[PDB]
């Protein structure tokens, strides 16, 4: 019961990570709403994750229309409950170097990223702030914190990801409401694994970034998620918590 | 659930912040020994510690003696079990400039930190890497990430300590042992924090802290349990800020 | 002499820092381009920049404007050579925290500072490949390395910086081209230092900023430029991937 | 001359980066101090330096010996001047994991390198401060910054002295002096780079695609120890290939 009477959004929340995040937080005794650009997949997923007396419930949002997203946090307000929590999950990935990326791709890269962290988290800060309670946490990445071949706007979007979120906490923690990052090393299974990952040279080349010998689970990062949501991580805010098998640590 | 079958052991664990970490330890179920300078405060904290069932045991030695830090690990796996968790906690601080810093207290600090970190871990390393199952928690500090005005030795070695815990990450992570630090703020109410206190002054210490507040040991001690746990499978090499947002201004 | 023949084309070189790394630049032996949104401050600060031989011209040039900015480096070579340094100089701030920020200014911050980083540097990126030669300097800040209160977008676009410069040079220093940031504090004299104090008038306020720099005062602008001036020189030759902190202490304590 | 009027102490000053440093900041205009536990070694490489109307001169000490480094500086300022730079380059390397590594190759790791920093620039302090005005660059690597596998003390000394750089930044900087590290990656051809020298697996570590040179290094230095480096203090300066950048 870490989160007994929490009441957590979490967008992307109809696969990979942001699924694990909602499974671990009904686990904990949160309510859990799951934003999704697929409105269809949030609610099939939130359907699945009812059992056992558990409330998750499925809204359909795109992170970087303000209007739409804005829609979805107060739906799921008035479904739910008053926010606790608000996890920015929702990401996109793709390649490209400076010299001959995609500008339009950038920008939606871009877009996704920091435009949905930051237009998902106004619409809940107005009732965080209101009752000086809540606690927001943003998606870094390894990539965020180094950078990697081929990816220039997925390295810059979680680079911007990390330092807004200082900037966040800056503003806003002594009012109340803790921001933080996790910034996970490669997760294989989901959605955004597979496309990475799509040789026993060049996997392997990756694999060895990794002291710890093998590359990440949802589960692993959504514990991490768990814990940054909990009301036992009243002083961590501000903090880019690395969730990478050693990754940024070599 | 959390740290069922765990079994850990906390140096400086009879007060301040080693206590606190401890006692949510045993809340989470595993077994603890706390390992003091103080060898009458680890029995007595230890004795306090053990009710309903839990099991804490208290034993004696300084971190920076290696043959007593090993003889205490031992003493703690014969009355507890084989160690699953190390938490680095013991500490020292003091005041000091490097243009007039003495250097006996310079050294003093370095050993119990730095050393101390060092001896504990080479203690507990043995059997942990023979298990292929262990998790380190270092302790370093707000003052390890950044410079702090009139403390050159405490930096110093909290800097040594953030980066130690990276190599150690390197070396032994994928050989079952995680290893990672924890970065305090200011806890005001150890005997640690009572001796950094001693208004305009202080104001100005608080106003570092975005949160508004200084950190409590239990504040501490959770981000402490998190780490320790199998939830945190994953966490490895990392210099986790518990500073209330200290480090992000 | 210490860039004797380079050719560096510098983004927002018309006014403040900018100008100050072509000043610098110039007293180093390099040629250089100013190129700045204001193509007529541009062009009036290469004449005055025009003396004892020395040679900067100016073209006009929004950074966010992909064939803009392309035009005018191309222009550029064709009157001064070859780029051998390109400065990403050019950025705007403005204010506003997450709950309040209007989400168009939010968005030209994070276009003049990120996409015109990337853009300007594309640009740029097809001579120096080719050429297996050229140093990238890009403008982070203390505000891309820690958090400021009330200044959401632009410690995203500055945040965004200093991570993109790793990744550039993560693609790119084995193929001769170096990629560095620097990360200034606070500078006052600029337009953009100006517009910082104007938006809060106390003194208290004043005096807590400044209480932020263990060094005791700003930065100016000859400051940042001396950082910049290294990192294009060839004396850098091993420094690639840094975000070089120039900010009296700032970001150490 | 972007040293000239510069004073400059360089602890491990006979060999490799420290002389490297050494030439380069008399090639600006600087007067050099070369300290070095072998005094011989910093003689011979003062009077090889000492061309052209270039002034080096060599003295002995250990670095962490507080008599003897405070001796040498004193024997520094008495024959070429007040100091206005000191570069504290002295350290050594090993190898040795926490759970293997010997307690007492432990203690000379951190000794040489973190009780020298502070040693060094106790002795160096006492004058800057009076004049209020000083530069010390301190000696990181990236094996500060990260973690190295199999080096364990070393790791810890070198990020002692990162931080011990932030903390003497927030003292002195107001006062006149700054305080930077230089973070270097690995420079093979020095004493230290032939001890430490898979070795693909090494280079590939190096976005750049080589290792460093005492010369690239040395420029680092030289820019830290100017007066155009006004502004700069409390900096850690990857001088590294990109290695920390990856
Ligand atoms: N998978 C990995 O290796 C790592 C991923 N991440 C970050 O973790 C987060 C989640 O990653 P994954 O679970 O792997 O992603 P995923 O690709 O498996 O799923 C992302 C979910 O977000 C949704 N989504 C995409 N665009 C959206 C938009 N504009 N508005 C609302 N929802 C949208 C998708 O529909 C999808 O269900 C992202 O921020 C990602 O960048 C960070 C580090 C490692
Ligand atoms: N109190 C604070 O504001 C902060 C403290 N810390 C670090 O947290 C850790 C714990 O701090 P506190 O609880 O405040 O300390 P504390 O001073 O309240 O208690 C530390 C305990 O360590 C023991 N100890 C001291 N030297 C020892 C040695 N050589 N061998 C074995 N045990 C020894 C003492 O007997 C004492 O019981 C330390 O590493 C400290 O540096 C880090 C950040 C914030
Ligand atoms: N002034 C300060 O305190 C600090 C400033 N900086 C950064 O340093 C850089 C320069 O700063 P300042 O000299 O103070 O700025 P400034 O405001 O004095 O001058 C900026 C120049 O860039 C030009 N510019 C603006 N938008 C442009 C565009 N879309 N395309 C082409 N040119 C454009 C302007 O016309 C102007 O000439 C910026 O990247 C800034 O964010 C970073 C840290 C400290
Ligand atoms: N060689 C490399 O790959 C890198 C080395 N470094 C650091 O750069 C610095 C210089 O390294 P190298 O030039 O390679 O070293 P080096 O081994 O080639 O020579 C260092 C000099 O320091 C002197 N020295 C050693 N102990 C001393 C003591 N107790 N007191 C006074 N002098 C002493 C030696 O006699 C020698 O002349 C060191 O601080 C080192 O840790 C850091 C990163 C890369
Ligand atoms: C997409 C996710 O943030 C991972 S980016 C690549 C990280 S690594 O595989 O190069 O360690
Ligand atoms: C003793 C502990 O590590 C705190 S060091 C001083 C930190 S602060 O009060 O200057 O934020
Ligand atoms: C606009 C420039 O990047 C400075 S942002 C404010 C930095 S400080 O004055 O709060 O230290
Ligand atoms: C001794 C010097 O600081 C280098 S430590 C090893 C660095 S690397 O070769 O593993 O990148």
């Amino acid at each position: 019961n870490r989160l007994k009477n929490e009441v957590i959004a979490i967008t992307g929340g109809g696969a990979g990570i942001g699924l694990a995040i909602a499974s671990a937080a009904l686990r904990e005794g949160a309510k859990v709403a799951l934003i999704d650009l697929d409105q269809g997949l949030a609610e099939r997923s939130a359907a699945m994750l009812s059992t056992g007396g558990a409330v998750a419930k499925g809204f359909g949002a795109d992170v970087t229309k303000a209007a739409d997203i804005t829609a979805a946090i107060t739906s799921a307000e008035q479904t739910i409950g008053s926010l606790t929590g608000l996890v920015n999950n929702a990401g996109i990935a793709g390649f490209g170097s400076v010299h001959d990326a995609d500008a339009a791709a950038w920008d939606r890269i871009m877009a996704v990223n920091v435009t949905g962290t930051f237009l998902a988290s106004k619409a809940a800060l107005a009732g965080m702030l209101e009752r000086h309670k809540g606690t927001i946490v943003n998606f870094g990445s390894v990539a965020g914190l180094v950078g990697i071949p081929t990816m220039a706007a997925y390295c810059a979007a979680k680079g911007a990801i990390v330092n807004l979120t200082r900037q966040m906490a800056a503003d806003y923690s002594g009012r109340g409401v803790r921001v933080n990052a996790v910034c996970p090393g490669t997760v294989t299974s989901t959605g955004m694994g597979q496309q990475l990952l799509g040789s026993p040279e060049v996997q392997a080349r990756r694999l060895a970034k990794y002291p710890i010998g093998r590359f990440g689970t949802p589960e692993d990062i959504a514990e991490a998620v768990i814990f940054l949501l909990s009301d036992q991580a009243a002083f961590v805010t501000g903090a880019a918590f690395a969730v990478d098998g050693g990754m940024t640590a070599i």
